């Protein structure tokens, strides 16, 4: 069901990790920064986010936290359906190929206006959710959620 | 105006800060645990926050915030009006009051299935915006807002 499904997606910068949750229909984000990715920072990660939005299903951006018993236990807390993230539809690769390198770009041009990389991430996180393209992500996943309840 | 209207709340626990986000209309919230209440952590909060929903006015949650430097310019680079957090409406202090009473509550109750505060404040942030009460504090922040687009 298309307003539950998000992605996971990794990436790396200044030698941190930016771990990202998608919402695939709206193309909304939420992204924090670890300094790596571990089976407990992802599951805490999807915590967070279940608490705020309506997660029914998580595309697992690798099979290591797949496996992860602590992201198996916070799916089975949150009731979030825990699914692989195999491009079926190859896509997928693409559009988040695409929305690294953006949010990369994002995080250059505000770069300078911040002391941590954790604070560009979020002040990138706050201009792609708000940049119209005509709707936002923001507003393009609260119409989804709302028609849905 | 209120569909974009949020309260800072600032609670203690274990020797921890729990500070609270909540917005005004929905009963919504998202919180996060800090070693104490700086200017530095609400600012950062606050850019978190206002990346995620359309966030128009804050009343914050005291006089040290509200003074802030580094507040002021999260607010300034997010486009918040920042207010007091003078209950005009005496009504707005209880409210609070019963929200941290509730929230601590909750997170007793899910105490023990965590090792850490933080885990817990999160499992309960998510107990809290689920519940039914008849819509969910989810469920109405994302008509409020659906609506107002
Ligand atoms: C709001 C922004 C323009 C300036 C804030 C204040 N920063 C400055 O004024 C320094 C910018 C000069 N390089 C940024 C900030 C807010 C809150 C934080 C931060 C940082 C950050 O700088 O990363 O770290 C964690 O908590
Ligand atoms: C999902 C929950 C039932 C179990 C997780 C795994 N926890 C346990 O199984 C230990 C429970 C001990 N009572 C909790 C957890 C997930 C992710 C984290 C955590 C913790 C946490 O325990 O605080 O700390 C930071 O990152």
């Amino acid at each position: 069901s298309s307003p539950g499904i998000w992605q996971l997606d990794c990436t790396h910068l200044e030698g941190k990790v930016i771990l990202v949750a998608v919402h695939v229909a709206s193309g909304y984000i939420e992204a924090e920064v670890i300094p790596a990715e571990t089976g407990q920072e992802t599951a805490y990660f999807l915590l967070k986010l279940a608490g705020r939005w309506p997660v029914k299903t998580v595309h697992t951006d690798n099979g290591s936290n797949f496996t992860s018993t602590t992201v198996k236990a916070a799916c089975w807390w949150a009731g979030i359906k825990q699914e692989d993230g195999i491009p079926y539809n190859p896509q997928s690769q693409g559009v988040i190929e695409s929305m690294n390198k953006e949010l990369k770009k994002i995080i250059g041009q505000v770069r300078d206006q911040a002391e941590h990389l954790k604070t560009a991430v979020q002040m990138a996180v706050f201009i792609h959710n708000h940049k119209r393209k005509g709707y936002s992500a923001g507003e393009r996943i609260v119409d989804i959620i709302a028609t849905d309840i």
